């Protein structure tokens, strides 16, 4: 329960609304926001997982493509800090194979 | 909208270009190239970068 050893926390303390790429980016503060992270509540609060108190494993492999596709692969907005990959047209892994293919 | 009346108030027209070209709250449409350089409109220019 580390913050260091936390796996949200370069995330979390980007998405912070004393970060000027949030409070003067409307864009990447709705980019925080559609991944659950509000960038207005504290740092502890942001890597929190509200309501929730154990993860129990469920194994279905369908269910897990699934959601990996909608949350990291092909998600609605772009995934935090990536503006580099957007500026080549490029703001998610589905986009790659569409629009280039080799 | 039928027709355009013009009042010829300034500050207004100074506080409307502000909030629609100038000091959006989405960057202006076709801007990539602007928001790559750190810059999503003109207001953030001089507040990142002056000389």
């Amino acid at each position: 329960e580390d913050v260091r050893k936390n796996r949200l926390k370069p995330l979390a303390t980007y998405c912070s609304v004393h970060n000027p790429e949030i409070s003067f980016k409307v864009t990447n503060e709705m980019q925080c926001r559609e991944n659950s992270i509000d960038p207005t509540k504290p740092l502890a609060e942001r890597m929190k997982i509200e309501n929730c108190s154990i993860i129990e494993g469920t194994g279905n492999f369908d269910k897990c493509v699934s959601q990996v596709e909608s949350i990291l692969v092909a998600p609605k907005l772009p995934l935090p800090a990536n503006i580099e990959a957007a500026s080549s047209g490029f703001e998610s892994v589905d986009q790659v194979f569409r629009f280039a293919s080799s």
